[PDB]
This record gives structure tokens, C-alpha cells and sequence, in this order.
């Protein structure tokens, strides 16, 4: 099965068993990459991609991101999903939704921790 | 389980064995109300309301719709995923997707069997 993620913890691993809310029988195998757990997404940031409020997010455990990947982020304690684009010591996290401005990210002053990528999706 | 249906057989219920390409492990009650099948979606006519190409549509097994439901159609012998509408003796089925017209049908004409309605998502 995969745990379902509603709240994440300040400064504890997104897979820590107190940010459990239940779980759901999917095989992790169902997803390729292999899914590790499934995140409520919140907002309509990411609309125009079909990723929708309360769309539950299949995510694959990496650290690391590459340009053009819609990625779970960490930025200070805050969690979002939005595609990742590298500008040097600049990151930008861009929404999908002409209504929501993309975050910048100076990597040399806010800390921000790549949770891993999305490789799905689960609405009901 | 939750069977995965690809293309379906003219004159034979969706649900047939030829149909099924594997079984997901979800719970059907995990969707409310319970899904029956997952019904591979093909083109991008409801990428408006975010069921993109390619996406599982989870489907609750029910023969009528109601105006504005998006549902699984049969007309002949061909399958679709559209939003339906009625007025009287005939049925459009609409598109989520200006650049597609309806599809209109002739209830006194052609037969229109409504396979189900619309539950949830699951993309991969
Ligand atoms: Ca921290
Ligand atoms: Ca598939």
C-alpha cells in the first residue's frame, strides 16, 4: 500500500509515521517510478496540468531535481508542488496557473529541501 | 480489485473479461460513490476540467445520467467520456475543450447506452 500525507512536520521527514493521516491498498509498483506516498495537493495553483485542489499526488523519494519536473518542495518548513526550474544559484518553483506567480528560491538564503516527484495522481 | 480497461468490444458489456488489461489493488470504495472499472481516457476533448489523455477514469456502474454529469457513453459501438445533455428525444455530449464539437445523437434513431458515471482519476 502507500500512506496518505495531509500535514507535513516542521524539520522531520515528510515519511515520518506522525504525518500518516491512512493509507490506501495501491501497490507502489502501480506508479513508474515506483510511488513512495501520496500528498494532498491544496490550492489550483497547478490547474492547467489537471492537477487539481485536493488531488491526491503520487510521489517517488528524491533529493534531486531536474528542469521541467513537477516536484514536491520545502521551502523553510512550507510544502508545495510546483515545476522545478534551476537559474544558477536561483531556483524557481512555477505554477501552472497564470493567477499564481512563480516562488523564487535564492538557494544561498532560504533552505530548500526537494521531497521527490511526481510520477501520478489519484482524484476522488 | 478495480479492473483496467483499455479498448471494449462492440456488443459485449465493458465489464467483459477481453476488455481487462490487469487489476489495481485500490479499494473501490475508496472513490465515492464506488468505482466498478478504471476506463482508460484517449484525446484531450476533457482536458478542461482536468481528465487528460491517458488518465484512468474511475467509473461507477449506473444506465442513466442526468444533465451536466460527465459519463461513460456507448454510441453504437463506439465508447466515450463526455459531459451529457438531454432535451427530450435527443442527447449532446459534450466536450471540456472549445476545438470539440458535440456529439449529437438521436434517442429516437440511435441507441445510447450510459455505462457509468464519473468518479475520480487515476494517472500514471
Ligand atoms: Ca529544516
Ligand atoms: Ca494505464
Amino acid at each position: 500500500g502507500l500512506p496518505v500525507i495531509g500535514r507535513v512536520a516542521a524539520d522531520a521527514p515528510i515519511l515520518a509515521e506522525q504525518n500518516i493521516e491512512e493509507s490506501c491498498r495501491i501497490n507502489p509498483a502501480f506508479f513508474n517510478p515506483r510511488a513512495d506516498y501520496l500528498l494532498r495537493v491544496r490550492g489550483m495553483s497547478m490547474k492547467d496540468i489537471g492537477i487539481l485542489d485536493g488531488d491526491l499526488l503520487a510521489v517517488h523519494v528524491t533529493r534531486e531535481a531536474r528542469n521541467g519536473q513537477v516536484v514536491v518542495a520545502r521551502i523553510g518548513e512550507e510544502v508545495t508542488v510546483k515545476r522545478f526550474k534551476r537559474e544558477g544559484s536561483k531556483v524557481w518553483l512555477l505554477a501552472e496557473n497564470p493567477e499564481f506567480a512563480p516562488i523564487e528560491v535564492d538557494l544561498k538564503e532560504q533552505e530548500l529541501i526537494i521531497e521527490g516527484l511526481s510520477v501520478g495522481v489519484i482524484r476522488r
